[PDB]
Protein backbone atom coordinates (compact mmCIF):
# COMPACT_ATOMS: atom_id res chain seq x y z
CA UNK A 1 0.00 0.00 0.00
CA UNK A 2 2.11 2.95 -1.23
CA UNK A 3 1.25 5.83 0.56
CA UNK A 4 1.36 9.70 -0.35
CA UNK A 5 4.56 11.82 1.59
CA UNK A 6 4.73 15.33 1.32
CA UNK A 7 8.40 16.41 -0.57
CA UNK A 8 10.33 17.93 2.27
CA UNK A 9 13.91 17.39 2.81
CA UNK A 10 14.25 13.52 3.51
CA UNK A 11 12.35 13.51 0.10
CA UNK A 12 14.86 15.96 -1.61
CA UNK A 13 17.78 13.71 -0.68
CA UNK A 14 16.20 10.56 -1.63
CA UNK A 15 16.31 11.91 -5.01
CA UNK A 16 19.66 13.34 -5.03
CA UNK A 17 20.94 9.73 -3.41
CA UNK A 18 19.10 8.18 -6.49
CA UNK A 19 20.71 10.79 -9.39
CA UNK A 20 23.94 10.13 -7.91
CA UNK A 21 23.45 6.39 -7.95
CA UNK A 22 22.71 6.48 -11.63
CA UNK A 23 25.81 9.00 -12.23
CA UNK A 24 27.83 5.90 -10.64
CA UNK A 25 26.87 3.66 -13.96
CA UNK A 26 27.05 6.71 -16.35
CA UNK A 27 24.26 5.28 -18.33
CA UNK A 28 22.56 8.49 -18.21
CA UNK A 29 25.42 10.40 -18.81
CA UNK A 30 26.34 13.25 -16.25
CA UNK A 31 22.77 13.76 -14.36
CA UNK A 32 23.34 17.06 -12.75
CA UNK A 33 19.85 16.75 -9.58
CA UNK A 34 17.21 19.53 -9.65
CA UNK A 35 13.94 19.00 -7.94
CA UNK A 36 12.08 15.79 -6.66
CA UNK A 37 8.86 17.11 -7.72
CA UNK A 38 5.10 15.46 -6.21
CA UNK A 39 3.47 12.95 -6.11
CA UNK A 40 6.11 11.31 -3.61
CA UNK A 41 5.08 7.61 -2.73
CA UNK A 42 6.39 5.11 0.15
CA UNK A 43 5.73 1.98 0.88
CA UNK A 44 6.52 -0.42 3.68
CA UNK A 45 8.46 -2.98 3.64
CA UNK A 46 8.11 -5.62 5.98
CA UNK A 47 10.26 -8.64 7.15
CA UNK A 48 10.15 -12.38 5.56
CA UNK A 49 11.46 -13.76 8.31
CA UNK A 50 12.95 -13.10 12.35
CA UNK A 51 11.87 -11.25 15.15
CA UNK A 52 12.12 -7.85 13.48
CA UNK A 53 8.34 -6.67 11.59
CA UNK A 54 9.36 -3.30 9.49
CA UNK A 55 12.29 -4.47 7.41
CA UNK A 56 12.80 -1.01 5.58
CA UNK A 57 11.01 1.13 3.11
CA UNK A 58 10.17 1.61 -0.78
CA UNK A 59 10.08 4.95 -2.17
CA UNK A 60 8.71 5.84 -5.61
CA UNK A 61 10.08 9.56 -6.70
CA UNK A 62 10.01 12.27 -10.04
CA UNK A 63 13.41 13.61 -9.96
CA UNK A 64 14.31 16.20 -12.56
CA UNK A 65 17.82 15.50 -13.25
CA UNK A 66 19.60 17.21 -16.01
CA UNK A 67 16.22 19.46 -16.48
CA UNK A 68 14.68 16.00 -17.39
CA UNK A 69 12.10 14.06 -15.60
CA UNK A 70 13.19 10.72 -14.39
CA UNK A 71 11.30 7.70 -12.31
CA UNK A 72 12.99 6.22 -9.59
CA UNK A 73 12.21 3.32 -6.86
CA UNK A 74 14.36 3.36 -3.65
CA UNK A 75 14.28 0.79 -0.86
CA UNK A 76 16.23 2.03 2.64
CA UNK A 77 16.72 -0.57 5.07
CA UNK A 78 20.78 -1.28 3.23
CA UNK A 79 20.03 1.05 0.28
CA UNK A 80 19.02 -0.11 -3.20
CA UNK A 81 18.31 1.84 -6.48
CA UNK A 82 15.72 -0.50 -8.07
CA UNK A 83 13.99 1.27 -11.07
CA UNK A 84 15.61 4.54 -12.74
CA UNK A 85 13.77 5.51 -16.09
CA UNK A 86 12.72 8.36 -17.99
CA UNK A 87 9.31 9.54 -17.13
CA UNK A 88 6.39 11.72 -18.44
CA UNK A 89 4.74 14.28 -15.78
CA UNK A 90 1.82 12.49 -13.91
CA UNK A 91 -1.30 14.22 -13.96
Amino acid sequence: EYEIIDIGPFTQNLGKWAVDEENKIGQYGRLTFNKVIRPCMKKTIYENEGFREIKGYEYQLYVYASDKLFRADISEDGRKLLRFNGAVPPP
